[PDB]
């Protein structure tokens, strides 16, 4: 009903969930969501400061395909730099 705030509590993981690893020193979930959209649909994106990011997709088919056709890519930042990242299932 009423709106909420944004947090990463320890919840379940359906068969539609992934993690992203090797993030640059200065990325965000915004560039994550806008990037990771090459593997189906990415209705959730979150990150930390850096090193990793944590993500949820729509379905297992897309999630599985992410590990096949959306890993070893480069990731863009707000900082003029771009790291490589390696996806995995959660």
């Amino acid at each position: 009903g009423a709106p909420r705030g944004r947090y990463g509590p320890p919840s379940r993981r359906s068969e539609n969930r992934v993690v992203v690893s090797g993030l640059p020193p200065s990325g965000s979930w915004q560039d994550l969501k806008d990037h990771m959209r090459e593997a189906g649909d990415v209705c959730y994106a979150d990150v930390y400061r850096d090193g990793t990011g944590v993500v949820e997709f729509v379905r297992k088919e897309d999630m599985t395909y992410a590990v096949r056709k959306l890993d070893n890519t480069k990731f863009r930042s707000h900082e003029g730099e771009t790291a490589y990242i390696r996806v995995k299932v959660d």
